[PDB]
């Protein structure tokens, strides 16, 4: 057994591997909500042809939920179209 768990985060991850599918995870903010300390930031993530938002949080949280989303699809989904 190899001793030594490591995981990499949703926002490198995803994001770093768009470059090899030469297609970057945008982030941008649909709903900007100020009541408290911390406000509500949706981000909304398009990956190729997958599209996610994360609300909820501000860029704290609101941005780990949005990239984490896509990755999730990117492993299932396996966004990959052929040819005919």
């Amino acid at each position: 057994g190899s001793s030594g768990s490591s995981g990499k985060t949703p926002i490198q991850v995803l994001h770093e591997y768009g470059m090899k599918t030469k297609n970057i995870p945008v982030y941008e903010c649909e709903r900007s909500d100020v009541q408290i300390h911390v406000p509500t930031f949706t981000f909304r993530v398009t990956v190729g042809d997958i599209t996610c938002t994360g609300e909820g949080t501000s860029k704290k949280l609101a941005k780990h939920r949005a990239a984490e989303a896509a990755i999730n699809i990117l492993k299932a989904n396996a966004s990959g179209p052929s040819s005919g």
